[PDB]
């Protein structure tokens, strides 16, 4: 339980990495939503401690119930710290998560998957809580069409929004700014005109991705309920076998 | 080397997978290109022999030397089996594969990257040989471009040539059979005048992922050098979060 | 809606790849469990026939509604050919599946994850059904244990049970015949004695890879609600940075 | 070039992303090496700049040559912010890197492939080099050997060093600090002796993940060369479907 002199050296992260665990999330309205997630739970150990229990962490993801809540996982971060007898830990969990969409033109209903990882960390007895979200959208490129006698090239693109939270936001408000900022946003189901209407928004709304990530920025920068962000926009080039990054990163604090 | 009744079954295929490796092969232009490949060694195991030597096959990669041409894939193929004392066996090595491009206005050089699969299987008294390679493509929405009064909606797409060959065939014959077929092929580098001409060949040739496959599938049954083929083209929507697909199967020996 | 005679050619499958949608599954003990698939849908397209209908498969994910018991799995692909006019599709469904387990010594509960694969064809009349699962388990060396003083070599496996099925056969049937062939079953919690249990257990029993495919292949040969299989081994060896990889094909048709 | 004021805002990281390029590396034996490389190059653009020139960094890959040395890529760097116009930018290259090793008993030699990171950054006036290298190594468990009457469960370890250089450091000397504090390193090939020993010494030399970290983490903290690092340690435990995970992070200028 005790280290060698040689080993005396405090581990920032010990824990267990890819758990796969069943979790039910709540909505913005409210309802629940059955996922799966991909678990990450570590705790900070002590120069003197040898060892962590590796068995604990995966207890804590069996012995919890319930929709994962903002105030269940402050909860189980604060159940884990306590079960591991530490002091520090973090525990992040990744799952696909659904919005039901409707079509802009013909109303017709589909569901859209994003990816939404949820991180929280309790040290130098600070609890810090962060939600990324990866919306996947469309990206129209402005030189593309300037230059071109007809057409322009599009390509899917995913815009990343990792944000430390001050207050609860819904992960559908960080979607949303995504998706308004994107030359189009993306449906699973598109009738005919729907696929007119998206053809053509895309066109009118040409933004390279230095373009996309500062209008998402700015109204991250708004939002006071996010106190830092890391920003992403990575477009899927269709002319080229390689993408087109941007990556803005904020500390309102600082 | 001796089995029980209860394990007294033939084994069709047992060996090493995934192993990394660094191989040269010779290009079409002559050049000796060097890339790294992941290759799965196994050979057939007969119902009385209880085990492979695993060791064996790495052997046979440390002791290859050379490019890798078609001859000297044949002959690591009976090497092997010889080394292995086998009668039947398969070797698959996949590696990026890189072939300078010449922009099409501006004429500037770049290199762009395929995904290659060399596999050659010797069993029942046969040894077939395919070439397999994932070309990078442009795609063009023909409905798109039709209905809507601006842009057409345009994607990346690969496009998979597993070919079974009756004769040697260049990797470069079926990656440029490929490039042909769709709305606009890809190059890395691409000047502003090429960016004009991409976007517009790509727009007055639009296809579907049908219309693709389809006459791929038609310069393959017009080759001579190949026997058979499986045909893969997938579409990577920019207006979904999902992909068209499209497989057509032929074998001229039916 | 016709083709060119150039494009005059059936096409084997053409319809949506990697859709990403919740379902529910039943358990052996008739319980729901609720997961997250990823979609592929695709149906033969005649050679006459330009192209098919995209948006349907999406239209039928969002329909479908219940449990996906293999009864509505078989209405399902019926109702694909009649939704998209066609006589004859494929329905490809991947999931993440978990069992409660009960720790070998201890008793703990702990749930693990299985990948399970569903496929459904319908071609030349006829409907055929197949279920995949990937099962995880422990692999020991029986040369290593022979041939050393102390010790064992002993990696993570997968096996890998791919079965056309002339009845239903619940999945956990299929896991538990790997679970019971492998040197050692997984747990995800394991209290210091169940760690007793496994370490001993593994050793006591060792096995090839040749070994492990033979032993589940005589159970698989043995249940009749299974009319072929492909059988894959791959062992993740600790002491190299390459997989032991086995594959058994059985057709009892033929 | 030219921002409106909502766009008025700088972006830290702008460029390409995933780009497959040849590289040739000049290895400590003083072998140039070939391998494939996955490029990121970005650099910082000013609020008042619209947008960066994407094709320019494609262009430097093509136009650079010679073998990647530690000089090269410095030179690369600044190369790019004068081709690019820009005053803090970023460069990164993935590769898979092989060093030919020699069994413990036998001798026989095989190559070992690792995954290397190199990373520069000029940004606030200061040049950043980092080397990162991800090491697969053996790791035996030590209560399993302690708690078990034989046996002891061991798997496979990838051992990420990513080091911050305060003076040049050849990616040999990082892998080779992961492989001595390893319970065993890997060979790809090894003859029957060769498995004695390493099943023995593995069983000799258990390691818990918190051991390793510790113990590559004191070799890191006597090295004049690395000014900083974050060191991670991930076991892929046999007995588990999840990993067991370790992570040490430190700067020296603290
Ligand atoms: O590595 S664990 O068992 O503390
Ligand atoms: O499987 S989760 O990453 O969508
Ligand atoms: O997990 S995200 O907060 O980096
Ligand atoms: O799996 S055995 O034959 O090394
Ligand atoms: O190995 S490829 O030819 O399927
Ligand atoms: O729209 S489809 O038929 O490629
Ligand atoms: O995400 S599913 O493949 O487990
Ligand atoms: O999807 S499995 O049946 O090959
Ligand atoms: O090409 S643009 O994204 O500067
Ligand atoms: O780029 S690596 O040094 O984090
Ligand atoms: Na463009
Ligand atoms: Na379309
Ligand atoms: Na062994
Ligand atoms: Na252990």
């Amino acid at each position: 339980q005790s280290t060698v002199d040689t080993r005396q050296m405090p581990i920032q992260r010990v824990g267990v990495r890819a758990v796969r665990h069943p979790l039910t999330v709540r909505t913005a309205e409210g309802e629940t939503q059955a996922t799966v997630g991909t678990w990450n739970l570590d705790v900070h150990l002590p120069a003197d401690q040898k060892g962590t229990h590796m068995s604990r962490f995966v207890a804590l993801l069996e012995e919890r119930g319930g929709p994962l809540t903002a105030d269940a996982f402050r909860t189980m971060l604060a159940t884990m710290l306590e079960k591991l007898e530490a002091r520090a830990g973090r525990i992040e969990v990744s799952f696909p998560y659904f919005v039901n969409k409707t079509a802009p033109v013909s109303g017709v209903r589909s569901l859209l998957d994003y990816e939404v990882t949820l991180t929280g960390d309790v040290r130098d007895g600070l609890t810090r809580v962060f939600a990324k979200v990866l919306v996947p959208v469309t990206s129209l490129c402005p030189c593309s069409k300037k230059i071109s006698q007809y057409g322009a090239h599009n390509q899917r693109s995913h815009v990343t929004i990792d944000a430390e939270l001050a207050a609860d936001v819904p992960v559908e408000d960080l979607i949303r700014i995504a998706e308004e900022e994107a030359s189009c946003e993306l449906w699973g189901l598109l009738k005919r005109p729907d696929e007119k209407f998206v053809t053509e928004r895309a066109y009118e709304n040409p933004k390279f991705v230095e373009d996309l990530v500062r209008d998402v920025a700015r109204r991250l920068d708004a939002d006071e309920r996010i106190v830092a962000y890391v920003l992403e926009a990575e477009n899927f080039e269709s002319i080229h076998n390689h993408s087109a990054y941007a990556l803005i990163e904020r500390d309102k604090r600082r």
